[PDB]
Parts: C-alpha cells; structure tokens; sequence
C-alpha cells in the first residue's frame, strides 16, 4: 500500500492522479497540477504511493473496465489531440494526450488503469462509439520526483 | 483475397467514392457521399463474397506498410471525421474504427473476416483506421 488498483486513481510517490472531472474537494484543496485539456488532476498525499509509471512507447497493454467487471488486452494509439464529443462533464472539444482503443467505456469506467509490462500507462478518460480513450501519463516525469 | 483497391462481387465494383474513376461514374449503380462509397457495374464477374455476419474482428491490408494486420473494430456508426483532400470536416456514416496505420493511399484496402468482405479502408488519422461497412448492402449479392 498504497496501490491505485480499481479505486480510480494512480498513487505514485506523494502524488494522487485522478480524472480532473472526478477530483474531490480535498483534491482541489491539495492541488499540485491540473489540465482540463488532458482531463487530469494531481494532488498531494501524505502516504507514499506504490504505482510505477511506465516511461516506454508501448502501444499494447491491459485496462480494467469496471462496467464489464473485466480486464481487457488492447492495442492503443499514440497520444494525440483528438476531438471528443460532449459528456456530462465537458462540452464537445479537443482533448490532448489522449490514446484510443477499441473497447467498452461507460462514464463509470473513468479512472480505470491502463498498464503495460513497464508500469502504468494512463487512465480511462473517454468513451463511446465502441472506443475507450485513455489520458496518457507517461510524459509527466515529475511524478517520479 | 485480392487487394486492388476495390471489391468485386458479381457484376459490381465497390470503391471509395472519392477514388472513383471517370469510368466508374459512367457506370454508376449507387453512390453515397456520407458513406464514401460508390458502386459501378462491371463486365466480368467478381470473386469476392460479402460478409453478412456480426464479426467485430478481422484482417485488413495496409498498402503503405505492405502488410496485413489483425484488428478488432467498432460496430458501424456516425463518426466525426476531420477534413481531408476530398471532404470537408463532417460526420461520416456507417464507419467502423480500429487502431492501425491508414494513410491516404491505403484507402481501398479490404477488411475481411472468415465470412467474407466486411468493408474498405476509408479514413485515417490519430492512429486510427476507418472502414466503410459494406455488410448492410444486401443487393450486392442479389
Ligand atoms: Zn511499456
Ligand atoms: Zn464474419
């Protein structure tokens, strides 16, 4: 402990990484960094997190889909700037650093973790039209403080 | 299992509408701009079989990589597509998506499953390959 698991967050060092749209009041009071275009928010924690962030260029991995109660292996795109249709939390807009795969994603699946052999790749962010999008974390080097 | 850039079934040739030739247009059977599809008549009989199934996995040919790739793909739907040389930004109908290489020259590559031809490469960008679904056009084998 502490591991993110299915909790909807990544815990690395003194940081907690969540979907920005799911961030709690405490997250915001504890804010480190947040970017709406990436749907990401990072808060500071007292306890030390055990998740390892992948530094690689893997395009294949496995994510947890809560709505199906299953892990799925997926091929996914490199992170890019992609138009995303409106959700409950965002208008139709361009989202940055987003990776897409074919898979099931309901709003409740957000926060599901995508992993490869090297560590945590990203978290479920978007869904619909039979695609699941993941916000990439691999470029944020400062998470490894 | 041919890849010529077109599907040949019976007396029909199925091609991307944006790649259709003058001869295709002089031979026109049906075309739909929102689907990026055009069908023309042919003199010679084609050997392709159109899949009637529900399959969401298959194999497509990517000309730019000179490779066939196994892919899982979405059910056909109405999808926003960024502007290309041939179309303005718009919603394209009956489009199925997978993760894969798709360049403009890859249009016409055929997606197949064990049952037959599923669709043809239509779109690409941000690391996705889109395929225009042909499985609903029943009249192709009628
Ligand atoms: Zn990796
Ligand atoms: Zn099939």
């Amino acid at each position: 402990g502490k591991f993110g698991q299915q909790s909807g967050a990544i815990y690395v060092g003194n940081y907690r990484v969540v979907n920005r749209h799911l961030a709690t009041h405490n997250d915001w009071a504890n804010l480190v960094w947040e970017d709406s275009s990436r749907d990401l928010l990072v808060s500071s924690t007292t306890a030390q997190g055990c998740d390892t962030i992948a530094r690689c260029n893997c395009q294949t991995g496995v994510y947890y889909c809560s709505s199906k109660r299953k892990h799925y292996p997926v091929s996914f795109t490199k992170p890019s700037l992609i138009f995303v249709e409106a959700s409950e939390y965002y208008p139709a807009r361009y989202q940055s650093h987003l990776m897409l795969a074919v898979g099931h994603s309901e709003p409740g699946d957000c926060g599901g973790i995508l992993r490869c052999q090297h560590g945590v790749v990203g978290i479920v962010s978007t869904g619909g039209n039979g695609l699941v999008g993941f916000a990439d974390v691999r470029d944020l080097l400062w998470l490894d403080e």
